[PDB]
């Protein structure tokens, strides 16, 4: 049951990529238990990131693990398949990008002809990144039963549509990655790329181990106290509290993420700080 | 009644921008009525164009026409700021930026503050386009009502929604971006800002001038016309299809889109002619 | 240009239809020039009304009037073929139905067969009622070109999909039933089937004559304060509203809609009353 | 985990429905496992049927069991209330009910003031049933935490929603609706009314003995099963095809569907028995 985070990229106060910020994080979540980490996802400003800021997370976490899925999507595949090229040279996981995105009312032929390019020049086993309600486009197995697709991450709160590439697509590696849905994604499912393994990844991999144990109503415990984060966090902007809830939770800074995707202000930020509070007591008394 | 066209942005084999096509491009749709040109719009391939591609559409068209809206739209807001800093040394019609896209769930104050530092720092107007299939969020007037909103454009079926901000933010132009709605915007809004003007110019501005005279019912049929080829081009990816007619409509080449908005091969072209022969046809009768 | 106007179904405070109070109604709204009246639309709370009530409905109105237009719509067919056969024998208008409804996931054969039997039926012209936001389904036209349909209402803020339907559908009727489009509706299709028909008819039929006479800025304006009434009767609940409002604009008692569909308490009546009344005056200024 | 059953109404071919066959087969349910039955829900054409149709099915199921869920809705809350005083004076686990539905944009308050009637009445235990994809309308923990409620009938995709309620309503039993979720549903909420438990009742309480047994595994892939069934009788409609399968499966007739909910053909149903085949000999394999 594999537990892969969607690591965030730590900018600083001008909106500049912190690539030692991005190492000391990787290494507590290696530390901690995260079994890989996903480059340049949703967590990590995939689309937000240009193509050497893309490259430059690779490499920067390349020196701390190969257990490096690398998302490479773009809205011009010629940059798509340069990162492709460059990925070819290295020793990772995989390559992996999401649908193209924006443009609504695009065929489907479209998308099936992106990934197939994709699949053309890597030399790598690809990863689906199938995310509709952000690109606007859900990728059915029709289209992938070409394709060698070694894994799909699919953030869905739908778990029978995780459940249907398993079944459509045998061989292939099925991860959800919605954080509110973990603990039935480590009871059915290849793993979960969640996003919270950011700031508490010892109770996601505390899940894990209580499920391999066969303690489920402790992993659903603490199922509980995920969600009630959630419905927290939401109002700040997920993506943006993370960055808060990192420091609060691991002990170290890193740094801000960049507008349009804005940090919590100070006020913000202590009012998020208060609102956890007594669901940190908790879990922090339930995992350690 | 204005009649603006979210100009194509013309790409050769390689996916390079061609600025001589552009050019010529420009001109003709000038010299057939149409009064102004949105820059870099989702027609543009607007979030597919890197930052110095859209500044380069700026200054190609800079050379045809000043009667320009800048959309410098970006996933990065220094990249945004950038490109506004760039466009106030120059004499156009304003500036313009579709909301955040593709992160879900990014609280309202986000785009709040993304636009109001698009105002803070530009010296030109403002133009707010509104594309929620696209982006994922609907600007409401509330966020509006603070910021210096010179126009608004609107890609929306609901005329009401547009004729919503007409009421709700005096002094401020709407124009509806939809081409099945445009007998409609120009018998109740400030004009439109329609894709289908790169191939059928003359046809839009027919309506128009129909409508000046009083003659809705011609200008009615024309708008049937309209839709039945906006039914057609929807299987072939309308972006994509647009280039194939600007070169059969108006007889000079606009080369290709850009991967992932793949262009129509040499037998979807060819099917694309011989389906939409009978509406060529009943246009060029009715218009010339 | 016709007005048809769903007619409200008057309830006394037991839950009672009020014959007399619908016979008063029906009347005034003729009197001030309504083309015809549909009887046991959305408006009238007809899926809220049993077999019964829907046949009363059609008795007591056919002693006013013989402009009527038939909805029989309910989940179980028998029934609505008895509805077909009763209406059969009396001289009006048309019989309507909307989609079957409630059950998600319906085939859309389902959808053709409901209506084949209504059409194998009835002896009177069929007016398809579609309401995809009420019922969940679109009817398109593949189904109605095997239907002897006579006319279409089509409650949808898309005009371009009402305005599809005369396309599709040589020499049908179509009507639009929003009341934010009426200005629209008016300038391309056979009419509106609008639910303030029941509380300012005068308007409405002021804007069907404005525009027959060529002024459409005087019928926009019009439009505009529709508008913004539509806008604040929602926070009440528009059909539980326009009863109240009937009462304050057209000077007789019309009753209360039944529960579910609960009517404003006399805190919200107040409340409602006072903030249209600036707009009240506005058109009581314009109209008149 | 419990497991309710959604009891179909079966309807001879006059659309008249069959007791005696509703007898027989709730009989053959309870034999085989299932812990109560839900009346009137969706799968028993609920809304389809009239306010004696409701009764007369409690009626008829109450020579038989007392583990009955009396669900009540209709547009007209007399006639609710009816059908709550009616039970009342029946020895039954609860009563039950959907939120209004068809009509759209109906004010929160209404949703709340329609259950609050129920609870003011009913001396039973109160069940919620959510169906959003049905009604239209989610009922939040909102309403519900004024209300008495002792059980939550929960028809959603996202297990997170059912999830929510355990968190935000303690002690009340929340069971989750899908077909498709019913292996997570039986490790995290207190059961499941899943419409399949009418024709395959021995495969879900199998899952429910293998998970009670810690055997994960083996109820996965009945569940795998199961979802591959779903997506077979989708094409045909699900609660029509239902009827068919009883018969193929248990051994006897439970009629035919009523319209608007139409009954498969001859043709049809021997299409979907071959299609289900080689799911049928797998299933039967796994469970006896
Ligand atoms: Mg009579
Ligand atoms: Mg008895």
């Amino acid at each position: 049951m594999e537990i892969i985070s969607p690591i965030i990229t730590p900018f600083d106060k001008q909106g500049k990529v912190n690539v030692d910020a991005l190492k000391t994080h990787a290494k507590n979540l290696l530390e901690k238990g995260i079994d890989a980490i996903f480059v340049n996802g949703t967590t990590g400003l995939g689309p937000a990131l240009s193509k050497d800021e893309k490259r430059q997370n690779l490499n920067a976490l390349y020196d701390v693990t190969h257990k490096l899925i690398f998302q490479v999507g773009s809205l011009n595949l010629n940059d798509v398949m340069e990162l492709v090229k460059f990925s070819n040279e290295m020793d990772i996981l995989g390559v992996s990008s999401h649908s193209p995105y924006y443009f609504p009312r695009l065929p489907e032929k479209f998308l099936a002809k992106y990934y197939e390019e994709i699949a053309r020049i890597s030399s790598h086993s690809l990863y689906i990144y199938n995310y509709p309600a952000a690109t606007g486009y859900d990728i059915p197995p029709s289209i992938l039963k070409s394709l060698p697709v070694k894994g799909i991450k699919d953030t869905n709160q739908d778990l029978a549509h995780s459940l249907e590439y398993k079944l459509n697509l045998p061989g292939v590696k099925v991860y959800n990655g919605s954080n509110t849905l973990i603990y039935y994604s480590l009871l059915s499912l290849d793993g979960v790329v969640a996003s919270f393994t950011n700031f508490i990844p010892e109770v996601i991999v505390k899940q894990r181990d209580l499920i391999k144990q066969g303690k489920l109503d402790d992993a659903l415990r603490l199922q509980e106290l995920i969600n009630r984060l959630a419905d927290i966090l939401r109002k700040y902007g997920s993506i943006s509290a993370i960055y808060v809830l990192v420091n609060e939770f691991q002990g170290y800074d890193v740094g801000y993420p960049r507008p349009p995707i804005f940090p919590l202000t100070d006020e913000e930020a202590l009012s998020l700080k208060r609102e956890i509070e007594p669901l940190k007591r908790k879990i922090q008394e339930l995992v350690h």
